[PDB]
């Protein structure tokens, strides 16, 4: 079981991500939640490099996806292995939503280079939060953080052209507050897990 | 004109800010030299307060942008009617990296109320001294005043991230020795004032 969190920032993907890893384990469940970039110890570094230098797109996409494959033969794998129900914060649509729509690089590239990142795993089900850029903007100033509304929303039209080209994808109104956004989530979730 | 020096403690500003003051005096410039809080008769007992009391954060940023507003309007505006150059030992950047990305208040209201003791009131140049925070904390020490490490990361990367967007912002690499330093600055400067 792998559940992938996907949408811009400020669409909520980190709490709610978090409000399900807490809501699983209480019900019995051995959860893991990853974070992409990051999870892994070279993954974190790479993270810290990701958000702190000054990287042409090319190099930025190869290491996302350094780190992306580092997690997954390192904790991903193993935990499926294992039936852990697997979360992540981010996953490869992100990547092609950003690298792809938003900086332009190729859709196809990035699918190939994401497949092997990931060996072929792919999620059991993928939740896009989707939501105006203007109220994730509103949210991002509230935790004092900046993005550019015109890159936005060209990748927040990706994630939703994707969101049809593609397997297990519900689209979640993140416009809504947190519980409710929480619940429509449960809901989609419902599908392959039983709550 | 107007020439503001910002950057974390112990990245130079007293003393490079006063460097620039001799420089321009001996070129033949009235110039003027304020540092934050203070500047004022109120401005100094508002200081006081500020250093001998136990404030929220929100008191204190009201308390920083009260002595702003006094030294804008008492001393600043008047000398920059008489074609004055003004210096200054820190402004309004400082109060959003160190209130907003530091103690996390709302950096698009300090950004507001910037505005609002200013009078839109803004820097010709504004010179960043940029520098790793343990070599802040080295020269601090020499001087045996202590800062707060986990404090200045955030209110460093807090002033790079201002660099990015705000205008008229010149990251100087204040890690140098001091006359190395000066004379970036004194680089930075030719583009708006023609010593």
């Amino acid at each position: 079981m792998l559940i992938a969190f996907e949408g811009i920032d400020g669409s909520g993907k980190t709490t709610q991500a978090k409000k399900l890893y807490e809501y699983l384990k209480q019900k019995g469940y051995f959860v893991s939640l990853y974070r992409e970039p990051g999870g892994t110890k070279v993954g974190e570094v790479l993270r810290e490099i990701l958000l702190t230098e000054e990287l042409d797109e090319r190099t930025e996409l190869l290491l996302f996806e350094a780190s992306r494959s580092k997690l997954i033969e390192e904790k991903i794998i193993p935990d499926l292995k294992r039936d852990k129900v697997v979360i992540l914060d981010r996953f490869v649509l992100s990547t092609i939503a950003y690298q792809g729509y938003g900086k332009g690089l190729d859709v196809e590239f990035i699918k190939n280079l994401n497949e092997f990142a990931t060996r072929g795993v792919k999620p059991d089900i993928t939740l896009l939060l989707d939501i105006p850029v203007d109220i994730a903007l509103r949210r991002l100033k509230e935790k004092n953080r900046f993005e550019n509304k015109e890159f936005l929303e060209k990748v927040r039209k990706g994630f939703l052209e994707l969101a049809k080209e593609e397997e297990n994808v519900v689209v979640i109104d993140a416009s809504g507050e947190e519980e409710e956004v929480f619940k429509e989530i449960l809901r989609a979730l419902s599908g392959v897990l039983r709550v």
